């Protein structure tokens, strides 16, 4: 196919000359980011078992999910729950497949649970958490669904949407993502059962000097004085210090629960080791983009990757691919600074037919644009006939949306 | 005396970019219904708050969800199978010393009443069931006073940041005022078969935009497919016009490019909002609080609707950076662009950010010199005014989506 | 046909005679009452909404209606609701019809508010209360249903159960019943808007002595103060007095709303004019029987008639039945003193063919159980054949299920 | 201390001498049992911890819950659950005491799933069920409700209340409570995993003839083909033969599972051994009377006793202490052929200082009233006097109310 590709100069200083760049990353027991990783899971099992039956992902979005917070009283030593978190599933999904139906309320349920045991180590998932599904039904003839598939190799789109992504991430970036992903690896969980997954990481640079915040739940039942929790920060500070260390020469200030106060008593614990068990609320595509961050100092799409199907819907598929491409141009042609891509749905047109695939490009000195735009447009055109793919990558967990 | 910092953006404009992409969720699409009962809650609360006790008390209504109902359309007039449901959450202040406040009453009526309004030909009483599980809140009044009286203007907690800019380009006005005009009061009149679901996409090349309309049909209104092929054609004819009065440059309209004459498929919904059985919607998902979606500016992940007015360092900021940009391009003579961002201190009040960073590039033959004062100057009057935002959001006198 | 119709004689002292008589009714702004109504109008709506669309009442059964407590508080002059009342409508409807889809939440929502409207008359339907419906699906092809009518002109039974009716009614239950239906009446609520809907009348009857206790909920708006209040319970009082002697020749205490202490300043004043408001709780099944009353002097089923479909379900057709059966008895047959009855399904055979219908008889003095049984059986077995009309008097609405 | 308690003699022919009896009973796993269950089993959960925490118990009433019926498809070797069951809860309880917080609702879902594990084998609680709850909230002075208690240690009505209760059973009633109870057994159960918990059991006596109906939900993972199936039921059969021939000398028929039609292929076939999970519902108060049975020739109260406040519901109290009045009369005094207890509140007094307390017997041949007169009235007053022990007996699992 000839495709709407168009790579272009983008005239800008480059975001490592930048004077303030602002990084943040919702970790995974943040509110917002429960949400998106539960109607991920959600549309994940469910395409799983569609699979199972039928050979084929049938058609489902559950990428609309409420995390409702509750009450509760931290205390050193352990604190309770008073009102449980309240958690709501919706979307849709097809169950009723020919005259049969598919159990979408029983799976869905499950990975929610399931991704939550994962998520919120501390979390008593029968007595702290209500999850509820309003599911949307959907039906489906099977033959019309196979008929519409091979006449669709590539599926056609079924809204106007864009998708964006760039790359390479910057020295602020790496840190911030680096930082939440080690505090919250099962390995560092093990070493200190204290820290919470309740952690937002903040990156603000001023120049060559960096203000790296973390926020962390800690859980009271692991703490029996603030001393304990003294400690426990402490190993917090440490580890961001080794990323930190790892990833620029730049001079860095780590402050870990800015919040805290221990004069009047403040200490940032909690009993569950999520913020949500005391009142903030999530939903989902308030937080991390695909790449895992939020970054005003970059562009962005406001679709929600997260519970949205792999197969048709470009609201997940072009933020994937967008980063996919950014990434493959930033790494493999040699002259790039930066690279930006943006993607357009052509409602009806296949997916692999976008109304624009817009990359723009920052040379490194000394090159030309020139040089640049044709390896460019390959990267950006071979990933579109290989748009397929994002469907197996997402089955097997081999990318992230959030 | 304000860390404000003025420099010039030394950048291509947005203008002379090759691409530029625009979108806008009009008023009764799902999203923009959840981040418009959000708001609406909100503000309605806040009335309510002062009214009874001279100050604005603590909730954020910034949750919201629209759960799509099922209808079977049909021209002549359809049926709606299912109702749409839309739950409330966040918190809010119910106990106030020793007395009570209405809470969920208040929330509810604005709740119904802004869907009155935003989606015409929905049946409020029999196609929505609107729940809530807004959360409880305890105050001390006194206490609450002698917060504000030690600090008039709110201490940041936090680093919270804003990003807005002005002016808009061509594409982004076309994409703006297009779908205004179609959920304009003088347009339902003429044409009341146009529902308020109105999503609105610009794409411009060089010197060519297409600009693609998805605006749902209510079908009764409509009587059979020439009908809505009339609509179709009165949407395009409105669009033209503003399309006209804001570029010279080639462009193609299209309108509700989904539909499929010959399969029987048409963009008809009984009510006018595909919430009715199509889509779902929750809140700050969509348009950002200059009415638009921008992949080519730098935007914020912040959801304005129903964060509350008074504390919310996020809100007020993104608010605050939009005014300021405004008028920056609008007052002074010279500015091709401009963006402002505005990042918290945390102990130290709002009016004294960490940083206001002000970065304009000049109109051809202009320097940075002759900008840079009237720019701070105006940067700092916002910023010395920042309790204003919360009376202009009382008074509907700003939006947030 | 030859039904298991038996017919015997009950050997005890009438009601009438009984040393202590207990008889209580839920007027309609109780919150059990608002559960077993908005079940049954729910039933009625769907009901004849079947009609219209394909000529058949479809199955259903929408028995199952909570009512959760809101907060409120009241004032003299007009108080406040702070957390409104919560309404689930719950049981199951067919939904799906060959492939087509019946709105079935669309009619109970709008059923259940259409109720409402009527029963609480103070209740604001669209900010004081919540509704929602999780009615369960249900699917039928329609050819399907007519073969199976064709082929059972009466329907079949689908379980084993029993209803009970007795007649004729005593002094007290006469008075019970029609002091509440008159002080629910539209004529008095013109007269004394004052009075709310959730009013309990009980009856207690001491040789020839007899104590009528009124509760009745006062919409605090309709009242300015405590002697506003009073003057409403002296209406109220003398509207039980006419009532009281247009039934019995007993000496008779009255007393309105029993809690009231004006000293320490409580009076039954409400917002709404029913104790839902503030946190009482209702679900079907939970008051008045088929003929309007709780009386435990008497006998009952404990099956719940509000909501349960009219053409299957002998759960409710039982209940109608045997107080039908029992009333034509005791009008229509000389020498019966009382008689009961007792109607017990035999599940996949016809309705009109029980189990046994049991017919328990106290003759009047001088007459033998020998002269009662035969017209006594002929009524009952006539009725029996005659169970289809019970469809249409509910659709009709020509009787009542609490 | 002297008591109205009134024992006056029933001229009345016994219920075994009555032509026709009819006897129900719903088993632990039938859905308005669960719901009973479930209402009863917050209220102790909830009650133990109060008195753990505070040495008292606060006030709760959890008389409220819904039971609304899943999707599943049940298959001969093991079939699926399609969608789970929830269940919503309700009533009301006390979080707050003093500046501290009761976590109420932890509690009750904890208590819920508990006894719903015991109650439905083979019911999977994290995948098959959703337990919702709305229990609403209340606020307590702790000083407050004990200078209450002291003042008052037995506690004073604020109305008229009611219970009743009789004995001994009859043949038919136990017939029909020592089926179910049996065939639930632990015993049982071990030999038969194939019999769901889910059991109606219908008797009925004409005469000296009884037929007596039986409806088990067999579980269909237990149970590979038809003739495994078959071989269930006849193993039901002959545990209910047993019971039968120990109760009675009169001949009776057993029916199984009445509604299968093995030509047609419709067998009492289940996922999880109750019918709650294909859309049958339940709720509170619509089945069993405190002596685990339903028995339409008896006189009733229409109290619902699950999850109502053991300490100061007055009907609750009443009816459970009726019962057991009744049973010990029956037991103890020699000359008892049959014995009513009603017991009425008196409105401004404590509960153990009733309006009236009738005790009503029919002496077997040969007895005089006045021999059993005076040990009947003792045992009355003894356990009037002991209003309190029921409280303990309660929380200690020693009487039942369903």
């Amino acid at each position: 196919k000839v495709r709407n590709i168009v790579v272009e100069e983008l005239v800008r200083t480059p975001v490592e000359m930048q004077k303030v760049e602002l990084v943040e990353r919702k970790g995974i027991g943040h509110p917002d980011s429960i949400a998106d990783g539960i109607a991920e899971a959600v549309s994940r099992a469910l395409s799983r078992e569609y699979v199972k039956r039928y050979g084929i992902i049938l058609h489902h979005n559950t990428d609309q999910v409420e995390v409702v917070g509750g009450r509760a009283y931290p205390q050193f030593g352990g604190g309770e729950v008073i009102k449980p978190i309240y958690i709501l599933l919706s979307g849709r999904a097809v169950e009723m497949v020919d005259r049969e139906f598919f159990p979408v309320h029983e799976i869905a349920l499950k990975a929610a649970k399931d991704y939550l045991r994962k998520a919120v180590r501390h979390l008593d998932l029968e007595h702290h958490v209500i999850i509820d599904s309003r599911i949307g039904q959907g039906s489906v003839d099977l033959v019309g669904v196979f008929n519409k598939a091979k006449k669709n190799p590539i599926p056609l789109a079924n809204d106007t949407s864009f998708g964006v992504g760039y790359a390479p991430l910057s020295e602020t970036e790496k840190i911030v993502l680096e930082t939440e992903k080690y505090l919250n690896s099962d390995e560092f969980k093990k070493k200190y059962p204290a820290v919470g997954e309740d952690i937002k990481v903040m990156g603000l640079r001023k120049g060559d000097e960096i203000d790296l915040t973390i926020a962390a739940a800690i859980v009271d039942s692991e703490v029996d004085n603030p001393d304990d929790y003294m400690a426990v920060k402490e190993a917090i500070y440490e580890a961001a210090k080794g990323i930190v260390e790892s990833h620029t020469e730049r001079p860095t200030n780590i402050y870990v629960n800015t919040a805290d106060d221990p004069k009047e008593g403040i200490y940032y614990i909690t009993v569950t080791g999520t913020s949500a068990e005391a009142g903030d609320d999530g939903s989902v595509g308030r937080g991390n983009r695909v790449n895992g961050l939020i970054t005003p100092n970059r562009h962005m799409s406001m679709e929600a990757a997260a519970g949205k199907n792999p197969v048709s819907h470009v609201g997940k598929i072009y933020n994937i691919l967008s980063m996919l491409i950014a990434n493959d141009i930033a790494e493999q042609v040699e002259g790039v600074e930066e690279v930006y891509v943006r993607i357009l749905s052509q409602i009806g047109k296949p997916i692999d037919e976008p109304l624009v695939a817009s990359v723009q490009i920052i040379p490194k000195k000394g090159y030309s644009i020139d040089v640049l735009q044709k390896p460019a447009y390959e990267i950006a055109d071979e990933w579109l006939a290989n748009i397929t793919k994002i469907q197996k990558m997402i089955l097997e967990d081999k990318v992230n949306v959030f």
